[PDB]
């Protein structure tokens, strides 16, 4: 049975205007600036932008890629794809 999210788990992550995204969560650097409340940090594979977001928006990836898993035409996203089946655990400082 699911735990909640921690840092590592494998997402793609909704938001407004944009398809699902492959993601994963972030851990948070010590001395980093830290999320809302009920928030976690989401690290967009491709962009490799971050955001704040809650569960409501967040999908497993095992469960998810075959619906969400196909290449798109947005900006980064199929280079996303790439990252989070090759090394989905990587710095990409």
């Amino acid at each position: 049975m699911p735990h909640a999210f921690k840092p590592g788990d494998l997402v793609f992550a909704k938001m407004k205007g944009y398809p699902h995204w492959p993601a994963r969560i972030d851990d948070i650097a010590d001395g980093a600036v830290k999320p809302p409340p009920n928030k976690y940090p989401i690290f967009f594979f491709g962009t490799h932008e971050t955001a704040f977001l809650g569960p409501k928006d967040l999908f497993p990836y095992d469960k998810s890629k075959d619906k969400y898993g196909k290449p798109n035409k947005r900006k980064g996203f199929n280079e996303g794809l790439w990252e989070i089946q090759n090394n989905p655990h990587a710095s990409y400082s």
